[PDB]
DNA sequence: CGGCAGTACTG
DNA sequence: CAGTAC
DNA sequence: GCCG
């Protein structure tokens, strides 16, 4: 990063208006403090600014004061409520909304949410496991973690195909959580495993609390045996082997990778999703989807960046 | 002006 | 539905 | 916030 001094402070201004609700204005900030991240050289004119996409007039005009300052005078005005709706909505299952409305009825602290905030199933959960959900574990636990899964599955079944996906696939020396993709080469096998595989993870221990029990995706908690060890977040998704390649693609991201993708397939009227690439998608004056179009095949990730038009990505390049 | 990805789950 | 998460 |  060539553009640290700079970097460094747009990325307060970036939290703060996403822990505020202004999702869109921070979704601008994101994207220039990549833009910046990934330029060779530091930016040193207000005109070289602009040359970058991702960076316009207003952006251009802060990181010419930072360099003639050193600092960034916005900075000294954000709301001292920001601090705190980090804090609150740190917690999972709590976002914007939430923080702001526990933020409104007086609450500053954990302890306050813990003694006197009405939690969903989901956010106690979430607060329970407040530290370790913050922490990312080495690359090796969460090929454990995989591995447990797929032992499990693969009891059941042989031929069930079990994937670890996200930041492991993408190569990183540690990861967030483990994302386990499943399916069957016989296109039916998938089916209705769930109810089993999740009460075998159960027995033994290793599945802790569920967040998110849903027909094809589980969102929930693990936690290896032994000492030394913190809870995990971990997703399960279940997946038609038709599915496959855009499944994987999908969980793999990153999320800022998809997003781009699938607003290339928007500009060529197609439509890209976790189930499908599609074409002669039909849209209204809005970009929403008002005609479904057809799905393209798609038996391997290859397929899907060559149908775009592109140049096949390795997981390790998809980091983004 | 207005989209900025597309979808699943929860209550 | 709004909210939240992937 | 940026950009078509
Ligand atoms: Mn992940
Ligand atoms: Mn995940
Ligand atoms: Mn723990
Ligand atoms: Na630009
Ligand atoms: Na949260």
């Amino acid at each position: 990063n060539h553009n640290l001094h700079i970097t460094e402070k747009l990325e307060v201004l970036a939290k703060a208006y996403s822990v505020q609700g202004d999702k869109w204005r921070a979704l601008g900030y994101a994207k220039a403090i990549n833009a910046l991240k990934s330029f060779h050289k530091p930016v040193t004119s207000y005109q070289e600014a602009c040359s970058i996409p991702g960076i316009g007039k207003r952006m251009a005009e802060k990181i010419i004061e930072i360099l003639e300052s050193g600092h960034l005078r916005k900075l000294d005005h954000i709301s001292e409520s920001v601090p705190v709706l980090e804090l609150f909505s740190n917690i999972w299952g709590a976002g914007t909304k939430t923080a702001q409305m526990w933020y409104q009825q007086g609450f500053r602290s954990l302890e306050d949410i813990r003694s006197q905030a009405s939690l969903t199933t989901q956010q106690a959960i979430g607060l329970k496991h407040y530290s370790d959900f913050l922490e990312r574990m080495p690359r090796e636990e969460a090929t454990e973690i995989e591995q447990t899964v797929q032992k499990a599955a693969q009891a059941f079944n042989s031929g069930l195909l079990c994937v670890a996906c996200g930041s492991y696939r993408r190569g990183k020396a540690t990861c967030g959580d483990v994302d386990v993709l499943i399916t069957h080469p016989d296109g039916r096998s998938h089916r209705g495993i769930f109810s089993r595989l999740l009460d075998s993870l159960r027995q033994e221990g290793f599945l802790t609390d569920d967040l998110v029990k849903g027909e094809t995706k589980y969102l929930g908690v693990c936690r290896l045996p032994g000492p030394g060890r913190r809870h995990r977040r971990l997703d399960i998704i279940v997946v038609p082997y038709s599915e496959f390649a855009c499944a994987l693609l999908y969980f793999t991201g990153s999320a800022h990778f998809n997003r781009s993708m699938r607003a290339l397939a928007k500009t060529k009227g197609m439509s890209l999703s976790e189930h499908a690439l599609s074409t002669a998608v039909v849209r209204n004056t809005h970009g929403a989807k008002v005609g479904p179009g057809r799905v393209l095949p798609t038996p391997t990730e290859k397929d899907v960046f060559r149908l775009l038009g592109l140049p096949y990505r390795e997981p390790a390049e998809r980091d983004w």
